[PDB]
């Protein structure tokens, strides 16, 4: 099977937001609205904003999962490559096979789905800090898009789902991800290709 990627704001008006980081050579994470694509360095902080129009109930959670973007690869589980799964870079909570980690949240839970074998990471919803209008989750991607025996140059999507306490769908959004050494240059190149 394949997880749905259909954008769905749902009853709470759920959607993502991204910072405006630019495309300088030194940038470690940058989002392209024209491509709906995040470009980031390996294991660096990727701030993703969560926005709602109304407050979801206590017990609502936010889950992240990666799938391959190309249809001919969509049924294959996205996982870390044979090198990175063995490099003992554990944070003490994320299984070493998981591509996506949540940084700085001791309530993050990592799931290996017993039926689909897909990986995901889920956190409880928390209200914005006083003075803020949205909540941010900090993600890390733990392999390069190019890693041999893993993503192997195949593009991926991240699907972010807002879920109730039982895991039922409340909202969904998604974005493509490229994990690469020079996200600013790659964003500029791909946006130029799109303009041409
Ligand atoms: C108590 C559990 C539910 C609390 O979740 C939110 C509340 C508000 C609010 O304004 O009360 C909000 O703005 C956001 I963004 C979230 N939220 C959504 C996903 C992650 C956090
Ligand atoms: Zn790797």
């Amino acid at each position: 099977s394949v997880p749905s990627q259909k954008t769905y704001q749902g009853s709470y008006g759920f959607r993502l937001g991204f910072l405006h980081s630019g495309t300088a050579k030194s940038v470690t994470c940058t989002y392209s609205p024209a491509l709906n694509k995040l470009f980031c360095q390996l294991a660096k902080t990727c701030p993703v904003q969560l926005w709602v129009d109304s407050t979801p109930p206590p017990g609502t959670r936010v889950r992240a999962m990666a799938i391959y973007k190309q249809s001919q690869h969509m049924t294959e589980v996205v996982r870390r490559c044979p090198h990175h799964e063995r490099c003992s870079d554990s944070d003490g909570l994320a299984p070493p096979q998981h591509l996506i980690r949540v940084e700085g949240n001791l309530r993050a839970e990592y799931l290996d789905d017993r039926n689909t074998f897909r990986h995901s990471v889920v956190v409880p919803c928390e209200p914005p800090e006083v003075g803020s209008d949205c909540t941010t989750i900090h993600y890390n991607y733990m392999c390069y898009s190019s890693c041999m025996g893993g993503m192997n140059r195949r593009p991926i999507l991240t699907i972010i789902t807002l879920e109730d306490s039982s895991g039922n769908l409340l909202g969904r959004d998604s974005f493509e991800v490229r994990v690469c050494a020079c996200p600013g240059r790659d964003r500029r190149t791909e946006e130029e290709n799109l303009r041409k």
